[PDB]
């Protein structure tokens, strides 16, 4: 697995989201899409907005097709409405091919755009199921393999930084990697464990059993994956359902009360300020997922450390100081694996044999005492009880 030229080619490192770039029409108008593997809708903004450097502008493009029909989708945070119609597409530095995907041309938009993401689009990776209006909207990766010889897989790395990135810095700086086919092994060290797509239309999984710092949450394993679980890129914190929440917290608070922080801050509100370099990382909790395996009655584990959780955010007072905000917040929806999760692994997306494996990232964030960790296996039983109907 060699795919040395998609290599470091993701951007935003510590910025608001992970983007790829990516051309459409005819001429090519360059466009950064953020990476979304929680929906399954390609938009790009396509008049000018307020947070947009630029778009696209169909009335240029040679090859574009308008389906004469709007669409409208809503996510946790943000929702956009536009008009479909299709064009081809191509990445730049992402296998050499073109295809003819679905666009979604973004008209109206709340929330979305974020202001210095540099990012004008997004590619929903996720399944047609699950892609609006209806299933009938053939995805963008569903398109690139129907229409190529790229295997039905893709891999990503995202990089954090562990200390925050000003505007120049976010620019001019890896922020990962997208290989779109295969694996390349320079982005991870030590094995890969593979669990179960649950279902096919988010990137569902399910997580049999969570640990704070070893010590066991025990709950039942429905309630880790109530409603659902799934793995989202475009999503920035491990978010959990609400009463699996109100426990980690519990146990999170335990595990560092040596020190003693405002309310604000475990609600992901208010940023936490130490000394530049004197972060206590060590009185905060590692954090250990177990996931459904490909083997029967065995499963994996995969453990975060606090620079996963504690994300670091400039202090408006320029001071040297170290700030942070607490990555982990509820959910209402479901567990969220966001960039808190992926940001520590390396994560394939093997939708060619339904599965997704995780392996330590080559380039996550750690100490010298603690490192993100991925192992196996455990003999843990009906674990079919764990997901939810
Ligand atoms: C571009 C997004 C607008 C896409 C959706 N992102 C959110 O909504 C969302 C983004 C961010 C956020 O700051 N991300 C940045 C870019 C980011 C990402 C990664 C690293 C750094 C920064 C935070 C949250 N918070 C909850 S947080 C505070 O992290 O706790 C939520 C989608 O990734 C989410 C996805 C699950 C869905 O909403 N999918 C749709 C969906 O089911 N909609 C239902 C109907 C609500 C789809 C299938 C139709």
């Amino acid at each position: 697995g060699s795919f040395v030229e998609m290599v470091d080619n993701l951007r935003g490192k510590s910025g608001q989201g992970y983007y790829v770039e990516m051309t459409v029409g005819s001429p090519p108008q360059t466009l950064n899409i953020l990476v979304d593997t929680g929906s399954s809708n390609f938009a790009v903004g396509a008049a000018p907005h307020p947070f947009l450097h630029r778009y696209y502008q169909r009335q240029l493009s040679s090859t574009y097709r308008d389906l004469r029909k709007g669409v409208y989708v809503p996510y946790t945070q943000g929702k956009w409405e536009g008009e479909l119609g299709t064009d081809l597409v191509s990445i730049p530095h992402g296998p050499n091919v073109t295809v003819r995907a679905n666009i979604a041309a973004i008209t109206e938009s709340d929330k979305f755009f974020i202001n210095g993401s540099n990012w004008e689009g997004i590619l929903g990776l996720a399944y047609a199921e699950i892609a609006r209006p209806d299933d009938s909207l053939e995805p963008f990766f569903d398109s690139l393999v129907k229409q190529t010889h790229v295997p039905n897989l893709f891999s990503l790395q995202l990089c954090g930084a562990g200390f925050p990135l000003n505007q120049s810095e976010v620019l001019a700086s890896v922020g990962g990697s997208m290989i779109i086919g295969g694996i390349d092994h320079s982005l991870y060290t030590g094995s890969l464990w593979y669990t179960p797509i649950r279902r096919e239309w988010y990137y569902e999984v399910i997580i049999v059993r969570v640990e704070i710092n070893g010590q066991d949450l025990k709950m039942d394993c429905k309630e880790y994956n109530y409603d659902k679980s799934i793995v989202d890129s475009g999503t920035t914190n491990l978010r959990l359902p609400k009463k699996v929440f109100e426990a980690a917290v519990k146990s999170i608070k335990a595990a560092s009360s040596t020190e003693k922080f405002p309310d604000g801050f475990w609600l992901g509100e208010q940023l936490v300020c130490w000394q530049a370099g004197t972060t206590p990382w060590n009185i905060f909790p590692v954090i250990s997922l177990y996931l459904m395996g490909e083997v029967t009655n065995q499963s994996f584990r995969i453990t975060i450390l606090p620079q996963q959780y504690l994300r670091p955010v400039e202090d408006v007072a320029t001071s040297q100081d170290d700030c942070y905000k607490f990555a982990i917040s509820q959910s209402s929806t479901g567990t969220v694996m966001g960039a808190v999760i992926m940001e520590g692994f390396y994560v394939v997306f093997d939708r060619a044999r339904k599965r997704i494996g995780f392996a330590v990232s080559a380039c996550h964030v750690h100490d010298e005492f603690r490192t993100a960790a991925v192992e196996g296996p455990f003999v843990t039983l009906d674990m079919e009880d764990c997901g939810y109907n």
